[PDB]
């Protein structure tokens, strides 16, 4: 685009909103000691709203925290499985321990687009940025 350090800007700061979400969810969790989930509201898109806390019915009744989405246009956070919330344990650990991928994207198109990763022990790492996405999911 006209703008590439604008673009790189934009989706650098949606892919560290993620993160911190993600990042607060474990800590919770282990500070806690007991299951933490995150849910997106919208589209499991998790850059249009999340709720965090405990997770009953399919509902956070109670959030310990929300977020309101990605400040930026045309992004979206989309993971490969389309999975529409996540449970942290108290040993940092998702249940289940599926590896997670998260495409952050803008216009739907993989160019500059992000990774964000749970690996099996539950980490959450945003990958460096020559890594792109293999799709926006």
């Amino acid at each position: 685009g006209i703008d590439p350090f604008t673009e790189r800007n934009e989706l650098q700061s949606a892919a560290e909103e993620l993160n911190a979400m993600l990042q607060y969810a474990r800590s919770e969790a282990v500070s806690q000691r007991r299951a933490i989930s995150i849910q997106a509201l919208k589209d499991k898109d998790w850059g249009k709203g999340l709720s965090i806390g405990v997770l009953a019915s399919g509902s956070i009744a109670a959030p310990l925290r929300k977020h309101d989405g990605f400040r930026a246009a045309t992004l979206t956070a989309k993971e490969k499985s389309a999975v529409e919330h996540l449970t942290f344990t108290a040993n940092g650990t998702l249940v289940p321990p599926t590896e997670r991928t998260f495409a952050i994207c803008q216009n739907g198109k993989t160019d500059g687009g992000r990774v964000l990763s749970i690996s099996q022990a539950g980490r959450i790492q945003l990958e460096p940025s020559s890594k792109a996405p293999q799709s926006c999911y």
